[PDB]
């Protein structure tokens, strides 16, 4: 069949992958210059990850379908296009990483996170990451490169000029640059690396919230022992674990201020061997426990459970580009380690790299389902 009857599907494909990733990630990026309550750290990041997805709408689906037609063209202008897009998904797994790497900061060490952790930083880290990210993308244009060896029968069955080759992807991009430098190197890599942080943060999320719980349940169990003791060492024991456990969960205010004072009045009264009035003043914990260290316990539980919901819908992200690019990688490994193996057909490949370009499209669907603050701010300026 006419070869321009399989290519009008896939360029029409690729152009209604284009369009929705510029309005989607075009959206992101609105909502989060107008909402300062989405003007933070890791959602710069994020304003970085969807201004490489816009540009795979305006850059790199048309690079990849003019590539697709083979036509003549100077071999390192070809090369050029060839690999931009390949800068423009190193650029999204520094973001990915990085995100990763904030979120472990935000739950691991809390309380310097804002001063470790800047706008400023934030903004140098991802200049850095897309300078980096340009000569990872552009190492063929380096001289990694096929063009000293070009296939010069489809270039003379094309028309080409002297000096240009058919444009075709792996006519002009190794096979083993795209397989270990920029597969296993760059992409397979930094991804098992976030896996291993999105580990560390739900291991750490798991043991926080199981230490709450483990508090909690060790200032109940202690008034108990204390409400059955017949003597006062007893008392004063398990109040010295209740005294060390507050100070410990401490690290509102007032509340744990009364709490602690209350244990010392109680451990006054054990240490002059006074029981009963020990006991009598180690239930008056119980006021304190009720109308405060609860609502401390509520609180912090929640906010660990939005940690790990924002981790979660992080990871998903990350998920997501693995799952969109994978399968291109896998046929290049193919390609590469199988020559034996007829080559993966073209339908195939056309597929595989327009499941790769969806990966722009997706982002945005899944801040809008999962972060009500984007949600909000989405509605507001669709309707507005
Ligand atoms: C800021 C944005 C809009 C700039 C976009 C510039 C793009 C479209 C330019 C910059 C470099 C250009 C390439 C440079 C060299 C060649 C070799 C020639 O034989 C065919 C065209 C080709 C392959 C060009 C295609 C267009 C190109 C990729
Ligand atoms: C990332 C997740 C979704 C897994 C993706 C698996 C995909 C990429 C795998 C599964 C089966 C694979 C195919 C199995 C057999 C062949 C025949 C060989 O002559 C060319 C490669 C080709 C055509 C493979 C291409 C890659 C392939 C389609
Ligand atoms: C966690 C996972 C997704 C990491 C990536 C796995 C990759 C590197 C694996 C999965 C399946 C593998 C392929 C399975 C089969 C063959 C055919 C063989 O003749 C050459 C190697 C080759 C082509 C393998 C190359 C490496 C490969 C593509
Ligand atoms: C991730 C980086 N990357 C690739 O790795 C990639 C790729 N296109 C191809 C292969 C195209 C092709 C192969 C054989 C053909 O004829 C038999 C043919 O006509 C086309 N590959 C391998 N692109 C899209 C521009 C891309 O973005
Ligand atoms: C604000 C954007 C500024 C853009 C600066 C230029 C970006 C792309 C530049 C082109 C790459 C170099 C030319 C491509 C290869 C030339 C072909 C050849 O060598 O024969
Ligand atoms: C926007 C989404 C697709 C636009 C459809 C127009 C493409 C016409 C057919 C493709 C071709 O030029 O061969
Ligand atoms: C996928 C595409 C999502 C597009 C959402 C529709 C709003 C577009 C308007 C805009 O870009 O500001
Ligand atoms: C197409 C590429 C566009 C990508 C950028 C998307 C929009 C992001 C913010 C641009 C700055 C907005 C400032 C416009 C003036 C309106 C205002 O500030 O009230
Ligand atoms: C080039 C593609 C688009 C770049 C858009 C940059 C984002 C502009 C808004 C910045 C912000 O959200 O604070
Ligand atoms: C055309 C070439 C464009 C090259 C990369 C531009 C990337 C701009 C970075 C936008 C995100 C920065 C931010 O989040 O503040
Ligand atoms: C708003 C940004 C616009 C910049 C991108 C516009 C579309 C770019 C598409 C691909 C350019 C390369 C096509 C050149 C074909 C050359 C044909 C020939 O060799 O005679
Ligand atoms: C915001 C603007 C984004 C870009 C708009 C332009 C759309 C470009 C669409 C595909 C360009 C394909 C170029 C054709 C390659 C040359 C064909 C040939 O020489 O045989
Ligand atoms: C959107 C606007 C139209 C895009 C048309 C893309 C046509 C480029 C391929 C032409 C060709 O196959 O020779
Ligand atoms: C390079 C990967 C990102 C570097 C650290 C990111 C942590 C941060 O958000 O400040
Ligand atoms: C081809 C280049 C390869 C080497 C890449 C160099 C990496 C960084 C290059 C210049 C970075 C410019 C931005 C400096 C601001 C950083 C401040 C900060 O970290 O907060
Ligand atoms: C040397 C590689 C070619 C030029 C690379 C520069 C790309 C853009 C650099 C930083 C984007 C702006 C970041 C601001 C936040
Ligand atoms: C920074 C990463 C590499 C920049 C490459 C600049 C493009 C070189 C064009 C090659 C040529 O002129 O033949
Ligand atoms: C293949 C790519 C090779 C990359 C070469 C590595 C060189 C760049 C390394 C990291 C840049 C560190 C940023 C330092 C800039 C100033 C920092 C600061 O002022 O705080
Ligand atoms: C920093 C590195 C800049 C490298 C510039 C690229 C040189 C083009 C290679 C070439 O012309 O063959
Ligand atoms: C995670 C990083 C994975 C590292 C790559 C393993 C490389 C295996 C060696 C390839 C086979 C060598 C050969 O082709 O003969
Ligand atoms: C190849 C592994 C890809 C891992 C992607 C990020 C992992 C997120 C886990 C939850
Ligand atoms: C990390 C995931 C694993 C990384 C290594 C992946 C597999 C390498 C397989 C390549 C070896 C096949 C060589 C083919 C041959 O011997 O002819
Ligand atoms: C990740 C999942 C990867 C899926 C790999 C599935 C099996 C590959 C089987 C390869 C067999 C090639 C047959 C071609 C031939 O022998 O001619
Ligand atoms: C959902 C995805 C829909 C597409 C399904 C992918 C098709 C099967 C995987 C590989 C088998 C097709 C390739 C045939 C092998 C060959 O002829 O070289
Ligand atoms: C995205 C959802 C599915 C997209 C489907 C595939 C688009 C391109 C399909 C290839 C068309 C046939 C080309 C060929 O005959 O080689
Ligand atoms: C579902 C994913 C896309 C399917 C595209 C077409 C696959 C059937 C093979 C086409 C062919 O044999 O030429
Ligand atoms: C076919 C072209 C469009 C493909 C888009 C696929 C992914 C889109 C977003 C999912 C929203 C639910
Ligand atoms: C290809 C992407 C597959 C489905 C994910 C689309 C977004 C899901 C919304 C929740
Ligand atoms: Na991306």
């Amino acid at each position: 069949a006419p070869p321009i009857m399989g290519s009008s599907v896939y360029i029409t494909v690729e152009l209604a992958i284009a369009v929705l990733a510029i309005l989607g990630n075009v959206l992101v990026c609105w909502a989060v210059w107008l909402n300062s309550n989405l003007q933070n750290v890791t959602n710069y990041f994020v304003v970085s990850l969807a201004a490489a997805d816009i540009l795979v709408g305006v850059l790199a689906i048309p690079f990849a379908i003019t590539i697709s037609t083979g036509f003549c063209a100077a071999c390192h202008g070809c090369l050029f296009i060839a690999c931009f897009v390949l800068v423009l998904a190193q650029s999204s797994i520094f973001s990915l990483l990085a995100i990763a790497i904030d979120r472990y900061i935000a739950i691991a060490i809390p309380l310097r996170y804002n001063g470790l952790v800047t706008g400023t930083r934030a903004a140098g880290i991802i200049a850095i990451c897309w300078v980096l990210s340009f000569a990872i993308g552009l190492t063929p244009m380096l001289g990694w490169n096929n063009c000293g060896q070009p296939k010069e029968g489809k270039a003379h069955s094309q028309g080409c000029g002297e000096g240009q080759v058919a444009c075709l992807f792996e006519d002009v991009v190794p096979m083993n640059y795209m397989v270990y430098f920029n597969f296993f190197a760059c992409v397979l890599v930094p991804l098992l690396l976030m896996l291993g942080v999105y580990l560390r943060i739900f291991a750490a999320a798991r043991r926080q919230l199981a230490d709450l719980e483990d508090n909690w349940e060790t200032l109940n169990d202690n008034l108990k022992v204390i409400e059955k003791a017949d003597n006062a060492a007893q008392v004063k024991d398990a109040l010295t674990k209740m005294r060390a456990a507050a100070l410990d969960a401490q690290k509102f205010r007032h509340g744990f201020d009364i709490l602690v004072g209350q244990i010392d009045d109680a451990l006054k009264l054990a240490n002059e061997g006074k029981v009963k009035e020990a006991q009598a003043a180690a239930e008056q914990l119980k006021t304190t426990r009720n109308a405060y260290i609860q609502k401390y316990l509520e609180r912090a539980r929640s906010t660990l459970q939005k940690e790990v919901h924002a981790a979660k819908s992080a990871a998903i992200i990350a998920g997501l580009f693995a799952l969109c690019w994978l399968p291109l990688h896998i046929i290049n490994c193919f390609t590469f380690f199988c020559p034996d193996c007829s080559h993966a057909p073209l339908w195939l490949m056309y597929l595989a790299i327009v499941l790769s370009h969806t990966n722009s499209v997706v982002n945005p669907f899944i801040y809008a389902y999962r972060i009500r603050e984007f949600r909000q701010t989405f509605r507001k300026i669709i309707r507005s």
